[PDB]
């Protein structure tokens, strides 16, 4: 019955074939094309050179699609090409735009890895595919994802398992891993993805590119498909992926515009402020080397201390901040947010499918009774308080202590504003969980999520921008990693980030509440800092 | 031990006292001062008199504090009393506020109308009351409510009964009726209350007075005092409430600013929008007569109507508009929203307290099982539909089960709009209503919120301007007013809005989420043509 994941294969195979074929009659029809020339500029030098009528759409647009058909061969990263495929005003005239899968396409499946959701077409594209079709954008293609998109890996049953354009045996992050796979080995110029608790950042971080997490309401969620309804503390949030954050800002201010406010008007009519992001003004900067819950990798507190450091040197005040009261965020608002009916609607998706092992034993963890969930929870809790911890509070609960979970993470988030405001900050630096781990382990090392899904829970504006790479130097003081726990947890994730040596290290950009803006020109600062010949 | 309600009542009878020392301390310093005139000037005229220096914040302060003491002992509106540092640049430089009882003020009960709540004053002023003193306003009365809110009628075991100034026997709306009745008398230019169901809406209508619920978000909740925390599938608002609309307008662009968005950066940072008010292009009106759910009185459907009939004449084109599925909104959605743990949490405030007969059985209800909450819900289903529907969905539920609830609330919000959008309409006029039920009677006519808590549901802007007051005709159809259902909310809202000659008829405008500037100026346009 889920064995029929060969028709959603033979799909894949199809659409693949499809675009071999359309590349190679173009190809024939313009040999003089320079397709390394025109694959390696940057968006903005990209889209002016559309908008003069130097480049025409087609040209970019099948050179893309010819990246993206050999790429895919070494990452596995498309699972459709959307092939019915605009406005000459519109900012992002002829750019190609890759999609994550769960983005619905009119004639297309949102199989979020799923053997429920195989021959189910969308009868509608969502609100942000038809505000990048209206500013003029090609979305092209749809990217894989990890079976129910609740892993950092990116494997599933259907359309198999995606790799790092960087290294084979290395994980590409999720629940976005497709999409960076693909726009980091540059089949893609820009991708949106969704986040509800990292999902736009590991897979940035672990492929090197950049991606930003707006506030969860910033852009429209209307035709996003997902495995779970009506889930509100947690916020989910979608946004840009690109090779850069010019492309990252370019993106937002096309989409902050009057196309999706009217289509949606549940969203916010905030135009992307200009002023604030191409403001040049010194900042205030928070900053962490160290969460007290996951321990950073050698290669990740390098990075950080190095671009506190150029922050420093270019003008900036530095400041020690660190969130109050993280472990109780993460294992009783984040996990409790996340599983408030013990995982019962979230199990209901793998009702006689196979289930990936990239996800670990989640599904046989939620699977247990509540009763067997709390006895094993107070047994584990002398020896291993973490794995205790996350037990008990993804236990089911009436909805009146839901009501108590609610209020706690809405006074959770008003006590880190508050110590964000005495220490008078702009902006927040954190690090940013990386290298990047073995090709099935994600699922294992849960703990690891603690640096992103905070600011889920907060509802924090979060980018992430690679700074850096893993030395040889790093690599071997993984062998002195202890974590600080000694759970499961930190066993898997010592082994998992070693042999690691050239993989990508970012860090993490954090500011308040609806300032994505002071956030990118945050973000822009440390590219301009820590890559300084980049353009 | 809830007895000592008398220990809120000699705080209330103490802050009384101070103000009538305060007053007369002033009326003998300045015995050739204007009261009458300086009373009667609309809040824009009395703002550029403080603006240019013409008028002295110290005059109008007690002048206003004066008028609060008199129009009080006809009304019992203020529970407690609350210019040498206020701000000169600010919008609202010199204007008294009064506030709602629920919006936290350093060193003030928030006391609900409950015992639980007495000796606990508020560490803090809460985030909108720090920008009204930063704007330059001076907050000056706490205003009553009925005893949880959770009434729309104003009565409570502490404070004591409120009263609607145009009529003793008649209720001034709730839960802001405090509000509605001292800005319905002159006792305050300006007040801000809050709306979880109508709460804004009820006592501006009852009272004749403009109200503003603003889309949930639009400004700060930080600092409110509430029976039950954590609840967001139905939205709570607060939100303005003055004489005209060009008051509730200066109001919200006061409010509206960067000191809003520094203190609580959970407020999307949305300026208001000047060009949107005081645009004038013809609007594309949408508009209902009944909800089907609710039966007008003849005295709502009249101003529905005229209304109506104004703006076609005035160049605006009017669209019959009604949102689907009504009866489930209410029934299911909101009535499941607000009670979703069958009112466990709610019923925590009360643990040894008196009930206030204005709350009507809601405590006895839900203190009852589930399982018999179920039992009588089918055995009322044949001949009583709608009470067996609330009681059915004022049970406890499962996170799942409330999971479920919250996506359908998010799905039946995009099927609204999906119809509003096809119709393509601007703005949506709405009964409101009224005209303004007996002192004892809102608590068992709980069908009656119908016209207001969908779009709390909805989470749109809605606002009420009054247009028309009650004839003699009027009053006497309602001896022809049969309900729809002919429950027992349809025979007691049958006897509660009779005798009820000229009092204040008011009428509802709503906008799309986030236009609530789009909201006013509709509102402004329904003032300008119907007053
Ligand atoms: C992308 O948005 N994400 C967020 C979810 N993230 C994961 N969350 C978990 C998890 C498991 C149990 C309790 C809380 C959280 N595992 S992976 C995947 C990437
Ligand atoms: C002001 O916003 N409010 C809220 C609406 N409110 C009332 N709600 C009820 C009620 C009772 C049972 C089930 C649903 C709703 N009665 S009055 C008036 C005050």
């Amino acid at each position: 019955a889920r064995g029929a994941a060969t028709r959603a294969r033979q799909k894949q195979r199809a659409s693949l074939e499809t675009m071999d074929k359309a590349v190679q009659r173009f190809r024939l029809q313009n040999p003089d094309l320079d397709s390394e020339a025109l694959l390696t500029l940057p968006l903005l030098q990209l889209v002016q050179k559309l908008q003069s009528g130097e480049l025409s759409p087609e040209a970019v647009f099948f050179t893309y699609l010819g990246k993206a058909w050999e790429v895919n061969k070494g990452t596995n990263c498309v699972t459709s090409y959307l092939t019915d495929c605009a406005p000459r005003q519109g900012l992002l005239y002829g750019v190609p735009v890759s999609l994550k899968e769960c983005f619905s396409y009119k004639g297309h499946d949102s199989t979020l890895g799923l053997s429920l959701n195989e021959g189910m077409p969308s009868e509608s594209d969502c609100v942000v595919v038809q505000v990048l079709k209206l500013q003029g954008a090609v979305p092209f293609v749809h990217t894989n994802v990890p079976q129910s998109m609740l892993s950092f890996d990116c494997s599933n049953p259907l359309f198999g398992q995606t790799m790092n354009p960087w290294k084979s045996s290395k994980s590409p992050g999720g629940s976005s891993g497709g999409e960076g796979a693909l726009i980091g080995s540059g089949g893609s110029p820009l991708g949106l993805g969704t986040d509800i608790g990292g999902s736009i950042r590991f897979p940035s971080a672990f492929c090197g590119i950049c991606g930003l997490k707006p506030t969860g309401n910033r852009l429209s969620k209307s035709g996003l498909k997902g495995c779970v309804y009506g889930q509100t503390a947690v916020q989910l949030s979608l946004g840009p992926m690109a090779r850069d954050v010019e492309s990252l800002a370019l993106c937002l201010k096309a989409l902050l515009c009057e196309h999706l406010f009217t289509l949606d008007p549940t969203v916010p009519p905030l135009p992307f402020r200009e002023e604030v992001y191409r403001s040049s003004r010194p900042l205030r900067v928070g900053y962490y080397e160290t969460d007290n819950y996951t321990m950073p990798s050698p290669a990740m507190r390098r990075a950080l201390i190095e671009t506190k450091q150029r922050l420093e040197a270019a003008g900036h005040t530095l400041i020690p901040f660190l969130p109050n009261n993280i472990p109780y965020a993460l294992e009783v608002l984040s996990a409790g947010g996340l599983f408030s009916d013990g995982g019962r609607s979230f199990l209901q998706n793998f009702k006689g499918d196979f289930v990936d092992p990239c996800l670990g034993d989640l599904i046989l963890i939620l699977r247990l009774p509540s009763w067997f969930k709390r006895l094993l929870s107070l047994l584990l809790k002398p020896l291993f308080p973490r794995l205790a911890a996350f037990l008990n509070s993804m236990r089911p609960r009436s909805a009146e202590k839901l009501w108590k979970l609610q209020h706690e993470i809405e006074m959770y988030r008003q006590s880190v504003i508050a110590q964000w405001k005495a220490m008078n900050l702009d902006v927040l630096l954190t690090p940013m969980l990386g290298p990047a781990l073995d090709l099935n382990t994600p699922g294992r090392a849960t703990g690891a999520i603690s640096y992103t899904v905070l600011y889920n829970c907060l509802d924090f504006p979060a980018g992430v921008v690679p700074v850096t790479t893993v030395t040889a130097e790093d690599d071997a003081q993984m062998e002195l990693y202890k974590g600080y726990f000694g759970d499961i947890w930190d066993i898997i994730l010592k082994k998992a980030m070693k042999n690691s040596v050239g993989l990508p290290v970012a860090v993490q950009c954090v500011a308040l509440p609806w300032q994505e803006e002071l956030c990118l020109r945050f973000m822009r600062e440390v590219e301009q800092l820590m890559t300084p010949q980049k353009q």
